[PDB]
């Protein structure tokens, strides 16, 4: 579909089974998730915002669902005011800028 | 056109008088970037992303040049680790994501 920027572009991801509200963030070379439980063994990554650095617990091979796009791949989970949807997961269901 | 997310989407704008480079970001509400000069009223404000809160100058009907555009609109001024192009200025050049 076509996403208009006049209003955040939030959307529905389903990841280990639940559905949660994030942010498609063209500006994210990541994927930030808010706390949650993943399975298996994770790994540190400091990752840089606007505000500063933060330590995150980085997930490899996660399956998840992005407006109905299955995709598998990392995330990220730390301290952030919400779900971030980065361009690892972005360039897995096809999306593209446009116009 | 088309901008894939393979890489970060990197364009040149022109403000000011200036050409800067900085990312399109559909994450952000309103264009950010590195201390410059602006003229015109302004209004200090906070805003909150990944690692903590900045202070930042908000100005309003800044003329911007962007992906042979020329178009106005909100750029706040602080100390962001990165420009960025959010979505006031997207909008305006009918830039959408696509998927
Ligand atoms: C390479 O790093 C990244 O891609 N980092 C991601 C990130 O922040 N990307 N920024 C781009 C994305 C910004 C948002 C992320 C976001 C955060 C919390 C909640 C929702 C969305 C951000 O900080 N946003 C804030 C914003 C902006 C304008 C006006 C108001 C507000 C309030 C917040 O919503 C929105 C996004 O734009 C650009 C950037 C690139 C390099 C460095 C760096 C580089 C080197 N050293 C230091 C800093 C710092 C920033 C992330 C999400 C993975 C942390």
């Amino acid at each position: 579909p076509q996403i208009t920027l006049w209003q955040r572009p939030l959307v529905t991801i389903k990841i280990g089974g639940q559905l949660k509200e994030a942010l498609l963030d063209t500006g994210a070379d990541d994927t930030v998730l808010e706390e949650m439980s993943l399975p298996g063994r994770w790994k540190p990554k400091m990752i840089g915002g606007i505000g500063g650095f933060i330590k995150v617990r980085q997930y490899d091979q996660i399956p998840i669902e992005i407006c109905g796009h299955k995709a598998i791949g990392t995330v990220l989970v730390g301290p952030t005011p919400t779900n971030v949807i980065g361009r690892n997961l972005l360039t897995q269901i096809g999306c593209t800028l446009n116009f």
